């Protein structure tokens, strides 16, 4: 259960890290709407 | 027991991480709405 | 007992920081809101 | 006694902390209410 | 008795909070009851 | 005696302040009852 | 004796807060009941 | 002698005090008596 | 002399205010008695 | 002489004033007996 | 001698006021006589 | 299982890394629109 | 499967590099337009 | 498949590297402009 | 009976004060005919 | 029948209130005819 | 019945205060016909 | 029905706000009628 | 209907803060003929 | 109509902040009228 | 409707913020009448 | 019409900020004229 | 015209930060004029 | 006139760069004048 | 023009960099002063 | 002109640098005042 | 005159290079003394 | 001149070096004074 | 002509007021004539 | 003339204030002349 | 002429004033003549 | 002339404070006197 | 004169400031004679 | 004159800043005398 | 003189702030005395 | 005696420090005495 | 006597210092004082 | 003396390093006694 | 003496930092007991 | 003894790396415990 | 003594290594547990 636990905190750390690249998509998409 | 918790924090951190970037994915959709 | 009521005390910690982020989500949840 | 006192006060400590967050929950909450 | 009696000040002192906390749950709960 | 003092008044100083956010929660709770 | 009675004097300087949100308590508990 | 009639004039004023906030409670007490 | 008198003068200011306070115990005394 | 007459004056002056609270303490009692 | 005799006035109007206050005292004396 | 949601972590960490070279495309897109 | 999904990750691995260098054409583009 | 999806990383793994070389063309392509 | 008469007096007081205002509408009334 | 005849009180003390605004309508209409 | 009767006064309560405001309007009402 | 009686006390809360306003407007209205 | 009633309320809170700001310009143009 | 209620309150709520940035244009108008 | 009152929300909200940095012009307008 | 009012919002942004930095420069300017 | 109202705000941005810069010449002028 | 006005941004960038170092030379100016 | 007006930025842009390597030419300066 | 503007640029890029060094001649200048 | 001011660029780059390494002597200077 | 000065470029060249390698000296002599 | 009498009526007030406290002046020239 | 009668009005209002507070110097004049 | 005697309001509005506060300077004047 | 007089008025407003902080500082020259 | 005036007003304003700070410093040392 | 009366001013403003702190040592001084 | 006074004024900026630091050590001094 | 006063005005500064931070310890001194 | 004041600050300048990480021993004591 | 008392400020300059980190020992003391 | 106290310097210098990496043992000691 | 206490901080220097190292065995320790 | 100390140094630093490479092991061994 231990490293189960263990192996179930590391797939939803990765969950966390798409979307966090799914918000930097939407960071630098304005960055083109303010550089024009 | 002790480390039982330590896990059961240790799932518990992860749960609040998702939702973290959950709110950053609407952070910049707004940014989208004023950079237009 | 003591590191017990530590680990007790660890187990609550990890409760109220979902309850953040929840929070978190609603908070940019009235900008998409305000942004159009 | 006075670690115990010391670690009872630790656990009210937390007590607070989730009824904290409990009203953030209904603070934006309101403030979905509003924005639109 | 003179950390003793600092101690009872000690638990004292976070009774107060959780009634602090508590005040501030039914503190937005009118809020939801007004922004609608 | 002296330092006594101060810590028996430094004891019943925190005994107020249960009373003062006992009161708080019956503020907020007339809140709900004028808010609907 | 004049610190003493300056210590005296703050002992007794305590015992009429508590009576002061003694009294808020019943201030608002009359408020809960005419907001009904 | 001077500070000490000085101090005994600070002792004197705080046992008014408390009498004032005993009599507050007895004034919030007939406002329970009234908005019934 | 001048500020003995003085002095003198001012603890039997503050022995007024005991008194004064005494009576609005027994002047909220009776508003007790008649809204009942 | 002057001053001191001024302060002999102002010694008197307060004398009457707990005469007066003297009163006033008589004046409530009497309320209480017709209150009730 | 005038500014003299404007405080020889002036020490003079405060011995009334004792005796006005005196008579209060007896005023009120008589109210409790015949709240009773 | 324990491999397996290690290779399900690893092919999801590799998924975040496309959309982070996406966003830096839209990163220089503007260092062009501001350099002109 | 595990080599499989291996392997998947290793071909979606090079096609984050190629967006890579893909930016890191237009990093310099804008360089071009400064350093005139 | 395996050494055929290892063949179609080896194949994209190129295409990146032509992108690379071609900064670099640009990149000292400032370095002329910036050297006189 | 004490307080049943003390009860018994508060309904009599009430009803006085319907007939005070009352007279206060007949009062402004009149006002009325003399402000033409 | 207490708390009722309070109760019976506390109606009768709204029934007042109205009819003291209703002469205070008919207060400034007549000195809308003084003004003039 | 009690808390009905209690929200009966509570009702009858807010009916007055608009008379209230309804009188004010007719006495800044005639505030203008007297400042011309 | 209380609930909805507190309700229709909330409602009728509103209306007498906007002839507090109403008020207001006039009160100034006045206020440019003297300063000139 | 109850949330319709909030919603009912919530328009007419509206109403009346257009009339606020509507005295307010008219508070400091008085404000303007006094300043000269 | 819910939602549109609360559009038709967001409307409004809108109106009455330009009224008051309008007072606050005649606020330091009046202040460039005395610090001169 | 509901996007376009957001829309006409969001160009009255504009409105109001050159007014605003409108009055901070005649803030520090009359900082220099003062300053000399 | 809707990125439209977006864009007539995204004008009337950047109005407001010459008027922001045009109040900045008189700041200073008094910053001067109490230096010296 | 939205690229080109794009470009309206973008010129207008770039005039702001010339008077901020403005300000910050005035901002340490004085600041030469408090360090002697 | 896109690019052009892209330009003419980009020359007013520049000059207000040279205004934020000309205070920065008055910044550590006065500097010296409070190290020594 | 373009280029030119480019060539004119980049001119520009050099003269700010001479003032910032003086001012820390004097940033240094009272470093010296304070260090001994 | 326009390679002799960028020739322009850039003896003028070098004497920016000179005074670099004269600074940082001057830093460890200090560097020598405080190691000892 | 370019090439000659590439050479004058050229002869002033030099310059700043012994003051380089003029610092660099003063730089393990100190090093010598906290080494010690 | 353009030679001799690129002469004059590379005797001053050479000077600098001798004092690099002065400071080397220094550099390890202090390495000795802190590997004892 | 009924404004216009209102007018008239307006400057009338204002000619008794002047004797008002013309005539308060001459209240405490005899209070200095007495107390003296 | 109806504004310029309100005029004259206004100009006759403050002539009266002015009177005003010379009686008060004279009323406190006397004041000095009985405390003493 | 209005705004002439608007003015002359405006300076004889100060002229009074000076005068009021001439009189309080002469109230606590006598009350030091009594608190001694 | 009217900004003239509009600037006498401003001297004369000032000077009017200078004697009620002259006031202020005999204010509490009379409350040491009677603290004592 | 008008700026000169300006500046007549600009340090007699001043000299109240000093006073105003001179009675608080006498406010305050009542404050320690009341304390004790 | 105008400078130099600035600087007459400047000088005159200091002198108040320490009586400002002279009173604040006094402040705390009977914060000592009160927290025993 | 100017910048005399200038330095006048600086030296005597700096005698207050060693008074507002040396009333903070009173100020946690009394700190003490309650916290215990 | 300029330079003499600036440095008379750096020891005096040094001063202040050695006292804040002398509060300090005592700040968090009282911290130990309620985190118990 | 420049220098050597300059020395005199500089070695006033450390014995903050040192009291300055004494305070925070002291402020991580309160907080293992607390974590437990 | 100058370098001699630059050398007593450099002893006492290591005096303190010791104690934070000493402070730090006990920093993360606490971080043991949480993350458990 | 003063090589000698830059010895004395030194070797106390070597003391932190012992106690420093000390610290850090501690540092990632709590790291596992929250990784896990 | 001077290079003696060099040597004897050279001792002292190497038993804080081991620690360092052993710090980072710990490091890496947790690493594991999350990299899983 | 001095030779022995420099040796009993470097047994000290060899001990240091192998906890170092100690270290690397299992820096890699979460290396493998995250490359699958």
């Amino acid at each position: 259960t231990l490293e189960e636990l263990r192996a179930e905190a590391r797939i939803l750390e990765a969950k966390a890290e798409i979307l966090k690249a799914k918000a930097e998509v939407l960071k630098a998409k304005a960055e083109i709407l303010k550089a024009q």
